[PDB]
């Protein structure tokens, strides 16, 4: 997992998200980013596209764009590879306000059942919000996005 | 290289190339997609990204799409695998007629000093052709695509 990882790795890692969800959030791209442990999500998501892809910011943004086929569903990080894209979840069976939707229901579903991390970009505020252990944590200043993913990945 | 593969590996490959090479043509949509011989390409492009990913075509489809920071310039295919992606070649210097713009003279000229197999899809017309050896084979019918390619790949 995360704490596995050598510092370069891990540095590259929450970097690279970073310039993603910046753009996302920016452009109002709706994006469902989930960092896979210590518990193999393998077994908990369904469909998909298997992509094994070192993790790059500039495809993530392809990756979410509404012309690209793989907008739909979540991405899954596993060290330092987008293993999957557009592979969906259980939603959590949890009632939540009405400022949030179907992917952060989706996102919450996985982390019930997962120590997984969850990043959701909403397409139509551009709110970025982690999702960890069925909690929600609000990046309003994503100048701390960095500062924030990096304690979640290590708790 | 593509020959060392199992035909099965190669028959997959093709197929993912001819799938996304459909709808970048249909949807014209233009692309530059690199297929790596004998003679290593590492030197011989400039920039972009390496993705290391599996060969899939939503994903192809996804980086060459409009809103995509990784549609400009070409991808590089290296055994089973998309290498770079958004990457430059020397163009060549040879003048082309008007129907074909820089994404032709950027193959022609990555095929003049190697032994790659080269597709690009015209955004203009959605025509295709396959470039090889400073030559261009043109692709009207894109049923014929496979077997096409195959053969350049083979032969
Ligand atoms: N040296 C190169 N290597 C790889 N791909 C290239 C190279 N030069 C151009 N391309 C590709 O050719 C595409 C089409 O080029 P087009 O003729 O539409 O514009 P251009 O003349 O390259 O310049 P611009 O669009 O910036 O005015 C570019 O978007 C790029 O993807
Ligand atoms: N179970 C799930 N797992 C992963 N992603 C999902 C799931 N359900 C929905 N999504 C994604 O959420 C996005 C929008 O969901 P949608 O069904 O349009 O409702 P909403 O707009 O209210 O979130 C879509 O991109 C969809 O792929």
């Amino acid at each position: 997992s995360f704490v596995d990882l050598g510092i370069s790795t891990q540095r590259k890692i929450v970097y690279e998200l970073y310039f993603a969800v910046k753009y996302l959030s920016k452009n109002k791209v709706g994006a469902i980013i989930t960092l896979q442990r210590n518990i193999l999500l393998d077994s908990l998501r369904t469909d998909g596209v298997k992509i094994d892809s070192l993790i790059n910011s500039s495809l993530l943004i392809a990756i979410f764009q509404k012309s690209s086929p793989l907008h739909d569903g979540a991405v899954i990080i596993v060290d330092d590879r987008i293993l999957y894209a557009s592979t969906y979840f259980s939603v959590s069976e949890s009632t939540l306000e009405d400022r949030y939707g179907a992917r952060h229901r989706a996102a919450l579903g996985i982390s019930e059942v997962s120590d997984s991390i969850t990043v959701v970009v909403s397409e139509q505020s551009g709110e970025v919000v982690i999702v960890r252990d069925a909690n929600f944590f609000k990046v309003t200043n994503l100048e701390t996005f960095t500062e924030v993913l990096t304690k979640e990945l290590n708790s």
